[PDB]
């Protein structure tokens, strides 16, 4: 093993490092707000639909229950 | 202290010297050519987006500035 060998491994771990990071968290809030929106948009279809057919506003619920014919 | 001891020495450390030093510039630019590519290159995923989301291309610059809805 020779200083320069060292010296030039050295070298390049410097040179392998200060690689300049772009800014990311703006495209994990994006892809949030994406995800968000396209969680809630088909609600828009059940409750509309359950109002075109009469369904009380307040009958209108979120959850896995089984809808019956008067709640949804 | 003998000629002898000093002759072997003088000996050895001409020994210890003439190491072939092999070219070592060659990895320092390809580590150099590295980095810069992949310094440069998330820069690309940034110009994509800015420009599929409709931002200017003239308003895509570089810098620590905090990107509004209009500049990138």
């Amino acid at each position: 093993f020779t200083l320069i060998e060292l010296m030039i491994v050295v070298a390049i771990i410097g040179i392998l490092a200060a690689i300049a990071i772009p800014q990311y968290q703006n495209y994990v809030a994006r892809s949030e707000g994406a995800s968000a929106l396209a969680t809630i948009n088909p609600l828009k279809t059940t409750v509309e639909e359950s109002l075109s057919r009469g369904i009380a506003g307040s009958k209108i619920k979120i959850g896995t229950t089984a809808s019956t014919a008067t709640e949804t």
